[PDB]
This record gives structure tokens, sequence and C-alpha cells, in this order.
């Protein structure tokens, strides 16, 4: 299996810190969920991907770009791989090669949400 499943709720929580990709997979997907009742603009979540070097650099010019960019700089290069925002009651999958992660790299996901990161953070690493 090549693929994770991942909930952000309406405690600004995801339901894991630590995400594990065998490197044998071509490609890997992340199914993002939000099983509360807030909207899209108080509690909406997406998960981002990038290294531990550009998180911060992604999460701060993210909450300038603010709600109507989904809380990233568009064409963000730093950014590997993203999921929409997604508010109560929705779902997104977002699936990248597996080829974009190196070894002797650090990466982490986390919602780019204003003020989210603090709370919804984790490492992704290959094994
Ligand atoms: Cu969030």
């Amino acid at each position: 299996e090549c693929s994770v499943d991942i909930q952000g709720n309406d405690q600004m929580q995801f339901n894991t810190n630590a995400i594990t990709v065998d490197k044998s997979c071509k490609q890997f997907t992340v199914n993002l969920s939000h099983p509360g009742n807030l909207p899209k603009n108080v509690m909406g979540h997406n998960w981002v991907l990038s290294t531990a070097a550009d998180m911060q650099g992604v999460v701060t010019d993210g909450m300038a770009s603010g709600l109507d960019k989904d809380y990233l700089k568009p064409d963000d290069s730093r950014v590997i791989a993203h999921t929409k925002l997604i508010g109560s009651g929705e779902k997104d999958s977002v699936t990248f090669d597996v080829s974009k992660l190196k070894e002797g790299e650090q990466y982490m996901f986390f919602c780019a949400a204003a003020a989210h990161a603090a709370a919804m953070k984790g490492t992704l690493t290959l094994k």
C-alpha cells in the first residue's frame, strides 16, 4: 500500500504526526478529509509537503496569500505536493511521484491555514 489516510478536524489537529512512504512505491497518495462542522474560512485545512528547510517560508508566504489562494503562494516551487483547502464535509486527495523525495533530506507536512501549522504538522520519511 502506497497511501495514507489523514483527517484534520475542528480542534485544529491532524490525526498523525509521522508519515512513512515505502521507498519502493512509484507514486504515493495522501487522502485528506474533514470530519468537523466548521466552515472552510474558520477551520479549513490542507495537507502540504515541503522540506524542513522550506516549511516556515511556505507557511509565512501562504498566510500573506490568504484564504482566497488556499493559504499558499501560487506556483510555489518549494511545495512538493499539496491538497486543496477543505472545510467541513469535504475531502481531497493528492498523489505525487516518490522520485521527488530524496534520501538524506528532511520533509515535513503541515496545514498552511493561518496559524494552523503550529499544531498541525509532522514528518514525512522514506523507508
Ligand atoms: Cu488547518
